[PDB]
């Protein structure tokens, strides 16, 4: 009757207005903070209202109609937002499809350096604003970020502020906090971003079966029944939260944790400490909660998946139960294999059934169809013994080096920023999960992996390069990793045009911490690449550390612009002739 009302009530005031902040802040990214402060506390005294009285004129307006208008509102609307005015032009639905639509991924904002003392006194001096603020900022740069636990991430930025700012060094304190958080906060987001973007692409039974797999593997005491469950309820709070309706996925995400908490011993062991927490910390835990024991009595899968002559007949009569149920058992046994793997495999045993039930003999047919997974399983296992055996040996800076080579060969018309940016992450892959035990380091490594494939791949929608990547990113969500391993040097580049003022550095570099010194020379060897695609791996180490050597020795000079001056053109020229 009053939506609004209604997601007051359920929610109250403070995760309500923070929700409709980062909601407000992720349809409209360039509007600057206090336009929206506005508009959240204006649409918020009107649920009030409508919480008193649900007749009130207006209180029975959807969401959509109500947020969209306010939106619609905004100041300066064309000259900041061109495409986003055309938007409240429209009737909704239309109308919140087309914000939809508008939505910017790289919208490439200044990076969020913490001011430690002025923002302390910021703090104390309004902490609501703070936060707020806070909630902005991040929801603006991660227009897809999983609301509900923002407002998480939002209340572990106070907790850090709280114990930091009364210190004696507050800055000592603070930045190694709000360092971790930071980086949690790009897990999070590329996770979130993977399941907005399978509905987009894959649509809703992708992130269906991928929720299966990954909840049976979760929660393996669990019958069909009740992952089923859990898991059709999972998604409809995913869906509304991509498509934007974050209210609506806050509430359902609340009804879902009660859930999970009513029934945990018919869930799992693990959700103990999950259950006796406040609403945000418990979803929290609850979604990242460890895997439960395997259970004594799991089946053997032999006998009704490769043996049963009746397989064909059972399989025509539901294909998504009988394939989800091969799912969800496959999975729960198998917590030492990936996502996308088990989805490869139940990709594999469904092909091998049609093939087979339409076939002379089905039964001698799918007789084997188990042994189809075993090649499927050694190709992600031996990548991953390759990739940590590199890393254990030469070290993050390298082995994302190695990457971003690796990389380049493959799709040299991706922007350089883009290359960097891409290689390192995948080289924190490589810090993240090599040091795992070895039954966890195969999914560690390409659930990870396809996080930042897929934040490759929303970037590549964006700025479309390279129909290489184009395909990988589209035809398949369980092929796209096999698909970008199979990659290689792109024989349809020609080479990039020396410019000798790209690989050229200059004193300006000396000042830059550690972090944005690598970012600059590894910028520097995307370049190499792209000039010389036929380089070696090892021709360009040994350049790209005569390089450093260069930068090191020019920057410990008396007079370092001189140093760079005399010996960085010898090194420019003389690099060219040690690559191709
Ligand atoms: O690139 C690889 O796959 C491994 C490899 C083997 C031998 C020598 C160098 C490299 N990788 C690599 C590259 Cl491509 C550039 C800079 C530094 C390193 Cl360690
Ligand atoms: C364990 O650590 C890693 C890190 C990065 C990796 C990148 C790749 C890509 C997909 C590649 O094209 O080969 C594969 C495996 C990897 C394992």
């Amino acid at each position: 009757k009053s939506e609004i009302a209604h997601r007051f009530n359920d929610l109250g005031e403070k995760h309500f207005k923070g929700l409709v902040l980062v909601a407000f802040s992720q349809y409209l990214q360039q509007c600057p903070f206090e336009d929206h402060v506005k508009l959240v506390n204006e649409v918020t005294e009107f649920a009030k209202k409508c919480a008193a009285d649900e007749s009130a004129e207006n209180c029975d307006k959807s969401l959509h109609t109500l947020f969209g208008d306010k939106l619609c509102t905004v100041a300066t609307l064309r000259a900041t937002y061109g495409e986003l005015a055309d938007c409240c032009e429209k009737q909704e639905p239309e109308r919140n499809e087309c914000f939809l639509t508008h939505k910017d991924d790289h919208p490439n904002l200044p990076k969020l350096k913490p001011e430690p003392d002025a923002q302390c006194a910021a703090f104390q001096e309004d902490p609501d604003k703070f936060l707020g603020k806070y909630l902005y900022e991040v929801a603006r740069r991660h227009p897809y970020f999983y609301g509900p636990e923002l407002l998480f991430h939002a209340e572990e930025y106070k907790a850090d502020f709280t114990e930091c700012c009364p210190a004696d060094d507050k800055a000592g304190c603070l930045i190694p906090k709000l360092d971790a958080l930071k980086e949690r906060i790009l897990l999070s987001s590329a996770k979130e971003r993977l399941k907005c973007s399978s509905f987009q692409n894959f649509g809703e039974r992708a992130v269906k079966a991928w929720s299966v797999a990954r909840l049976s593997q979760k929660f393996p005491k669990a019958d069909f029944a009740e992952v089923s469950k859990i898991v059709t309820d999972l998604t409809k709070v995913h869906k509304e939260c991509c498509h934007g309706d974050l209210l609506e996925c806050a509430d359902d995400r609340a009804d879902l944790a009660k859930y999970i908490c009513e029934h945990q011993d018919s869930i799992s062991g693990k959700l103990k400490a999950c259950c006796d927490k406040p609403l945000l910390q418990k979803s929290h835990c609850i979604a990242e909660v460890k895997e439960d024991d395997l259970p004594s009595d799991l089946p053997a899968l032999a006998a009704d998946f490769a043996e049963d002559k009746e397989i064909c007949k059972h399989y025509k009569d539901a294909k998504d139960v009988f394939l989800g149920t091969f799912l969800y058992e496959y999975s729960r046994r198998h917590p030492d294999y990936s996502v996308s793997l088990l989805l490869r495999i139940a990709k594999t045993y469904e092909a091998t059934l049609e093939k087979c039930c339409a076939e002379a003999d089905p039964p001698a047919c799918y007789a084997t169809v188990f042994d189809q997974f075993t090649p499927l399983v050694e190709e992600p296992k031996s990548l991953v013994k390759k990739n940590c055996d590199l890393f254990e040996e030469v070290g993050e800076y390298d082995f994302q080096n190695a990457l971003i080579v690796r990389y380049t060969k493959k799709a040299p018309q991706v922007s350089t920023p883009t290359l960097v940016e891409i290689g390192r992450t995948l080289g924190k892959v490589g810090s993240r999960c090599c040091k795992l035990p070895e039954s966890e380091r195969l999914p560690c490594s390409e659930n990870h992996l396809a996080l930042a494939l897929n934040r490759l791949c929303v970037l590549h929608e964006k700025t479309p390069v390279s129909e290489k990547i184009t395909k990988c990113c589209t035809d398949s969500l369980a092929e796209r990793r096999p698909c970008f391993s199979a990659l290689e040097l792109d024989e349809g580049y020609v080479p990039k045009e020396f410019k000798a003022e790209t690989f050229t550095f200059h004193a300006d570099i000396c000042t830059l911490p550690e972090d944005e010194k690598q970012i600059k020379k590894q910028s520097a060897l995307a370049e190499l690449v792209k000039h010389k695609p036929k380089a070696t791996k090892e021709q360009l180490k040994t350049v790209l550390g005569n390089f450093s050597a260069f930068v090191a020795k020019c920057c410990g000079a008396e007079d370092k612009e001189a140093c760079f001056a005399e010996e960085g053109p010898k090194l420019v020229a003389s690099s060219q002739l040690a690559l191709a």
